[PDB]
């Protein structure tokens, strides 16, 4: 490969086949991430602002893979990537993404790729991004995955791409929770990813792709409901939350390919603690397909407590990761009785509860945690699994450790 001052020189003699060919040579030795040189920053700029030129003014359809491919080595550098922060370049980068709002595969991934580096670091283009609602026809795209066909990768970055607007920007996470019927056509998505229906087999094993794909889904309907979902819910809005909890059970009763399992039901049990909290009792609706208690299918409660179990283990100071997974499973038990004794029996059998590595040692201890929001749910877990018994409490967790659920928090 040659270096960026010399690609610079190469446009600057404006001999098409010296052009190209540099574009190409710089492409691949700077492909990968050890190519990068401090030294050549003002080169990496100086040829950046050279290409965003040609890239607002149009790329003709030959070479234009190799133009957004050099764009889009040069959207890593931080400094290169306000150059192309402007509503030409956007909308331009939108249009070989076919996601502006007015089928070549490889070209339709670079852009994505642009995009996606872009929104990321750029407050002006995540404003440029909202602005052009490339939103719509991403969503849109999302919907006709099943009529239309794309590739994995363009696919996972339609969805990282959707992931980053919903993140970077409030109006555009709410105009796909409500205008653009996005927790409809997510889940519609998910399921077509997951391969399964809600009351078909639990799924066993998801493919890596597929699980690279769902879980990306699982951020994007993270996103546009743990800010709008009022707790109180219609019968319309149940269903759906229903429908969407059901492919959740599902996630949590399947691995995943490789060992992205535990990532996997990460994003799971992150959606389930959007969910309405009726609407959780999807997570009892199973059938036998085989851990009975008292009349009940406990399999979906078991692998929600063996996912708390594996973060216990793997989490020094982020503790709060576990924090979904136990107010899941906290009114899974306040709003069943069969699933409060379940989970009283595999947790709390019949003097000092905070010392041990069982794992009610373990959640004993999270009840005096740094990050409030994690200790005052194991309180509650425990305390509902104690029947809302403050002494039963008491006995189980010690006082030291009940008392962040009682008043007598500031004694301590």
């Amino acid at each position: 490969g040659m270096e960026p001052r010399a690609v610079a020189d190469a446009l600057e003699t404006g001999e098409e086949d010296a052009v190209t060919e540099a574009l190409r040579s710089f492409n691949r030795e700077h492909s990968q991430s050890f190519t990068f040189d401090d030294a050549q920053q003002e080169d990496r700029k100086r040829l950046a602002k050279l290409l965003v030129s040609v890239l607002e003014q149009g790329l003709s359809p030959k070479h234009r893979v190799t133009w957004l491919q050099t764009i889009r080595i040069l959207s890593r550098d931080r400094s290169c990537l306000d150059s192309f922060a402007s509503r030409q370049s956007l909308h331009a980068l939108a249009c070989y993404a076919d996601i502006a709002i007015s089928p070549d595969m490889d070209v339709l991934l670079e852009s994505l790729k642009c995009l996606c580096n872009l929104v990321l670091s750029s407050p002006t283009a995540q404003m440029l991004a909202a602005e052009a609602r490339l939103v719509v026809r991403l969503a849109e795209r999302v919907g006709l995955y099943r009529k239309r066909s794309y590739p994995h990768e363009v696919q996972f970055f339609d969805l990282r791409l959707l992931f980053l607007l919903t993140a970077l920007r409030t109006d555009v996470r709410q105009q796909l929770f409500q205008e653009l019927h996005g927790v409809r056509l997510l889940t519609d998505a998910l399921e077509l990813t997951l391969g399964v229906a809600p009351k078909e087999n639990p799924l066993v094993i998801l493919p890596a792709q597929e699980t690279e794909r769902a879980m990306e889904i699982l951020k994007v309907l993270f996103n546009i409901t743990f800010d709008s979902v009022k707790r109180e819910v219609d019968e319309e809005d149940a269903a759906l939350y229903r429908y969407l909890g059901t492919l959740l059970r599902h996630c949590v009763m399947a691995d995943a390919a490789g060992d992205r399992t535990e990532e996997f039901h990460g994003h799971t049990v992150n959606l389930l603690g959007n969910l309405p909290l009726k609407c959780l009792d999807v997570l009892l609706a199973l059938e036998l397909h085989s851990l009975e208690f008292m009349g009940v299918n406990m399999d979906v409660i078991n692998a929600l407590l063996a996912f708390l179990e594996k973060r216990l283990h793997q989490t020094h100071r982020l503790k709060e990761c576990v924090a979904p997974v136990l107010s899941v499973l906290t009114e899974c038990a306040r709003m069943h009785r069969p699933a409060r004794k379940f989970l009283k029996a595999q947790v709390l059998p019949p003097t000092r509860p905070e010392v041990g590595d069982l794992l009610r040692n373990k959640l004993v201890r999270l009840m005096t945690h740094l990050d409030t929001d994690v200790k005052r749910v194991a309180a509650e877990f425990l305390f509902v699994l104690c029947s809302e018994s403050v002494p039963r409490f008491i006995k189980y967790t010690g006082y030291g450790n009940a008392a962040g659920l009682l008043a007598a928090r500031g004694l301590m």
